[PDB]
């Protein structure tokens, strides 16, 4: 019924070499998007986290997939932006994904014309003041 969005790029703000973004959209549950180790500076949130597909796109929900083993990293309170050129940004809705460990779904009020989707991730789960992980990040139209 329907369709997924296919992620063809991304970026992130922190990331731990060898779990950069596009672990969070190679299909595979086990593998992790992860922030950097290093979360002890007073600047560590924010982190920014950018999704692009190959061309703008129809999408109608995206869903959040925390890692489902451990809890450094599952997302709490988020910002979910989209952009429909790649470069200027809109807000979309503020999220809160309450550190949970299961998937997180947010549906759209209406279907939005998208190339790039970014979080800003505010605070998430985990040892010290937290983590920002994720398993995969999908989008759909209906
Ligand atoms: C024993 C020790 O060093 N404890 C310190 C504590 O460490 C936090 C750390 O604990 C576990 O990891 C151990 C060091 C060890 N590698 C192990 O496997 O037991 C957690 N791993 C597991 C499987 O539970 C660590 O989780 C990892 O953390 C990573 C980020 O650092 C990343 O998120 C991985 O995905 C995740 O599996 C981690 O929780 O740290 C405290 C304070 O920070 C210190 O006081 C202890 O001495
Ligand atoms: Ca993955």
């Amino acid at each position: 019924g329907d369709i997924k969005i296919k992620i063809v790029s991304g970026t992130a703000s922190s990331f731990q070499s060898g779990s950069n973004i596009e672990k969070s959209f190679d299909g595979d549950y086990s593998t992790l998007y992860h922030s950097s180790w290093s979360n002890g500076a007073s600047n560590y949130f924010p982190i920014t986290l950018t999704y692009n597909f190959e061309t703008v796109t129809d999408v109608d929900y995206l869903i959040y997939h925390p890692r489902n083993n451990g809890n450094n990293g599952r997302f709490k309170e988020t910002e979910i932006q989209y952009s429909a050129d790649g470069h200027t940004f809109t807000k979309l809705i503020d999220k809160d994904f309450q550190g949970s460990a299961t998937a997180g779904k947010v549906t759209f009020d209406q279907t939005i014309q998208a190339k790039s989707f970014r979080f800003i991730v505010k605070s998430g789960s985990g040892d010290g003041q937290g983590f920002a992980s994720c398993a995969e990040m999908e989008f759909f139209a209906k």
